[PDB]
């Protein structure tokens, strides 16, 4: 048994190659072998969301505060809130961030396959956010 | 891609078997094949613990809310409060509840092994209850 | 400067006279003169609620875990999620409480006015609460 | 009577005369009168706080993510952790926002008199913000 205290773990930002806008990461937990799973507190401010990308064994994420968007490719533009639960299955191309006007956060669970948690893609442009 | 809103998950209640006192188990996502992760908000009234239990492929807390104790056998009693994050190994045992006086609620997420994330075992005594 | 710290106040229960069900009362302030305002975190188990009462200053609720119910007299019965803000205007009569299968908290915050922030009213009968 | 739902109120930023950083303030509620008090979530980043400041009839704090600093004038800074309520009294000189490196949120509650719930002061110099 271990516990990271609260205020232990620093926030960090969102890379501009994974994410338009700003977003900052709070990293929660990153489960040692035999364990494949992960989790973080993202953070978009008004207007940030991720680029397009997929999971390897699918996310989880749970909303915790604010409102945002998310969309599975060929899907519609989701609005998401304070205790709403987002699946997307291993594989499928989406995104997900604030709405234009309000920020959101979230906690992001994911099982690593390799070392590898996630695959980036292009970015969401302008024409692509919006609902 | 897939949403459970906000109260669509119907709470539960924890069975006499496997907790001490009364808790509210209000599941939040799991599976499915080929991913195997697991999570669920847990909320215990003050005094309310969970029996003696492993986890195969270990557990992760995030506490949201009250403040908590968790103890791992040949461990001290800790005392977990919100924005924590705990980490039990895969096989460690260990328990986790309520404080006497207030109480806690957590994010509890661990991977299933071959069916089960959990193997119970006996209830926590009111002597072990004590820090 | 005073702060409390996060599981030092005692949770409670909600009387009976005043409460329909299971309810937990997690206090968290109390503003000496010349201020006036008061704050509790209330946590209502599934089908529990406030019987019918008014604050002579109103009173603000926000929703910080699950979902609830919520009504003033003469009006509908209104679902209540994490993040709502909801505002009861001065001496209106209303409730507030769980859905009738999902738990649900929030943090009520009201004025005194003399020396008073809450009167009380009959229970909210079954009817009530689903019509 | 009324219900904000989460994502309605647009977000804003801090003016840079009262805050040192990047800071977002989420506006939750304003009673109107007869009633006094006013509320919303603010979120600092790392590094980031407001300038000293009083309110003329207090101020209550309530935090509810990551990890910040507090500080009267006359007194140490203090970390304050999700779940800690802090009370501030009218006119006393004060200030409050993140830690170094950990972002903080937290809901204000302040009353306001004859229309003002703050008068600004100087910011909070680099040396201050230590120790
Ligand atoms: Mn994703
Ligand atoms: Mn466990
Ligand atoms: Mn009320
Ligand atoms: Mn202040």
């Amino acid at each position: 048994m271990e516990i990271k205290r609260v205020g232990s773990q620093a926030s960090g930002k969102g890379p501009a190659d994974w994410f338009t806008g700003t977003v900052r990461i709070d990293p929660l937990f990153q489960a040692p072998d035999p364990a494949l799973v992960a989790g973080a507190s993202v953070t978009f401010e008004p207007g940030a969301r991720t680029a397009w990308h997929t999971h390897p064994l699918g996310q989880t994420l749970i909303v915790t505060a604010g409102c945002g968007w998310a969309q599975r490719e060929g899907g519609a533009v989701e609005e998401i809130h304070p205790g709403d639960v987002v699946w997307f299955s291993p594989g499928e191309k989406h995104w997900h961030g604030a709405a234009p006007t309000t920020a959101m956060t979230h906690l992001a669970i994911q099982e690593r396959l390799d070392g590898k948690a996630v695959d980036w893609m292009e970015h969401v442009t302008d024409e692509q956010y919006r609902r």
